[PDB]
């Protein structure tokens, strides 16, 4: 017993390399903004612990989004703080515009660019085969940018994906569950959208690294190419893994389990069974022909893997024949 360890495979002591400053954020000083130089406009929905809102700053009626923190820790408002802040100027990533408290209620609120997003249930229907590799290519360079920073995106997801197609604009948001990673490291589990849960997740391998957002970005390629939102639908986290294992097959979620030696909640020895791998060509129907082409589905092979040391890395997947030619580099 007892889980075997892993290391990420690239920018592994990235913070170990960089005072405490960078990382460590419970120690994080904030200068804490009025909230009263913004006009909310209207709601925009909701988060575990935050209420959000689009806004107008006052002074330069410049529209912006408004993420009042809820009853929260501010050990966890400081984190989302300090990485957004490490993370400002980083390619398709969310800027962080004020960092605000209410003048009467004192709760705190994160200010950020605004972005025209059309909801992903009517916007991908209308994606090209050269968009979803524009998007993805886009995502990232978000991704390569926060994991080469030593930070751990760990909610991605359509709804997490900001999108401005008249302007193909592209902001990955919600750093809210986001970790600076640290070589050695036990990381909560109970983390991202169900759909995009990665296995160690699912499995509880808590030393999990940045390959856990590669996994999640598979999954919103599969449903984008293959016209299925989402594309694992499980009714829970024990259901979750039994639509991956139908798809990727028992045989590789064994070995992988085995060589790690992790320990499977009990409740799965009981539904997880025997299956066979399912071939990414039996998703390939009429209507998506389109979108897929042999490199997609190649690319798509290499992300959708359960040993996270096998997943390519943001670098090796922006460098996949998939992305030839879609961009400069
Ligand atoms: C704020 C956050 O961390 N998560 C979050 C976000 C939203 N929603 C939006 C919508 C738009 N833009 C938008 C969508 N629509 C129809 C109009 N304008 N933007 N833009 C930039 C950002 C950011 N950051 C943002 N967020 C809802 C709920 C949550 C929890
Ligand atoms: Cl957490």
């Amino acid at each position: 017993s007892g889980p075997v360890p892993s290391r990420a495979r690239v920018y592994t002591d990235v913070n170990t390399h960089r005072p405490r400053e960078y990382w460590d954020y419970e120690s994080h000083v904030v200068e804490w903004g009025n909230q009263d130089d913004y006009q909310l406009v209207r709601k925009l929905g909701r988060g575990k612990y935050s209420e959000v809102f689009e806004a107008i700053n006052i002074t330069n009626n410049e529209k912006v989004v408004v993420k009042i923190l809820k009853p929260v820790k501010k050990k966890k408002i400081k984190r989302e703080i300090k990485i957004l802040e490490n993370l400002r100027g980083g390619p398709n990533i969310i800027t962080l515009a004020d960092i605000v408290k209410d003048p009467v209620s004192r709760t705190p609120a994160l200010v950020f660019e605004h972005v025209n997003n059309t909801d992903f249930k009517q916007l991908y229907q209308t994606l090209t085969d050269y968009d979803i590799r524009f998007y993805m290519y886009e995502i990232l360079k978000a991704l390569d940018y926060c994991h080469s920073m030593g930070i751990m995106h760990r909610d991605v997801k359509p709804h997490n994906v900001m999108i401005d197609h008249e302007h193909r604009k592209l902001r990955l948001i919600d750093w809210g569950l986001a970790e600076f990673y640290h070589p050695g490291q036990e990381y909560n589990v109970r983390v991202a959208s169900r759909y995009f849960k990665g296995p160690e997740l699912l499995v509880d391998y808590q030393m999990y690294d940045y390959s856990l957002d590669m996994w999640s970005l598979g999954c919103m390629l599969a449903s984008m190419i293959f016209r299925k939102e989402p594309f694992f639908h499980g009714h829970d986290n024990y259901d979750q893994l039994v639509r991956i294992a139908k798809v990727l097959g028992t045989e590789d979620l064994y070995d992988y389990i085995d060589k790690y030696n992790i320990e499977l909640d009990p409740r799965f020895n009981d539904i997880l069974g025997r299956h066979s791998r399912k071939r990414w060509e039996r998703f390939v129907h009429s209507e998506n022909q389109h979108l897929v082409s042999p490199e997609a589905l190649d690319f798509l092979d290499k992300l959708l893997r359960y040993d996270h040391q096998s997943r390519l890395t943001a670098r090796e997947a922006m460098e996949h024949p998939y992305f030839y030619t879609v961009v400069k580099d």
